[PDB]
């Protein structure tokens, strides 16, 4: 299947719900982290700032296994422990009224493709 890249013109869905034609701006690597909390539940997209037991943006991940704390969904802190660090390639693209979003690959399409 394609690649997709920087300035070229595809199709994906705005915030409001509906596809129309947007424009890659930019090509960006996202990591996510992974963690077991201590009532046995798993996370696989907590962002590094949402370690909040060690500074992850400035010092990198936890090790494999560490004891951590992580400000989740709800507000509230719990403990957890780090299982990985999962980077991901995504696309950051831009509508005809200025809007932007940051997607995966799934998300866009070509002119030349059928929807969905």
């Amino acid at each position: 299947m394609q690649s997709i890249t920087a300035g070229q013109k595809v199709i994906s869905k705005h915030k409001n719900g509906a596809f129309y034609q947007c424009e890659v701006v930019r090509l960006t690597t996202e990591t996510f982290y992974e963690v077991n909390f201590d009532d046995g539940s798993f996370s696989d997209n907590l962002y590094p700032e949402d370690i909040v037991s060690q500074d992850c943006l400035e010092f990198g991940p936890p090790d494999e296994g560490e004891v951590v704390q992580v400000r989740w969904t709800d507000g509230q802190v719990y403990g957890a422990k780090f299982v990985a660090s999962h980077p991901i390639q995504m696309y950051q693209v831009e509508f005809e009224d200025g809007s932007q979003l940051v997607v995966k690959r799934d998300d866009v399409y070509t002119l030349d493709e059928e929807l969905p």
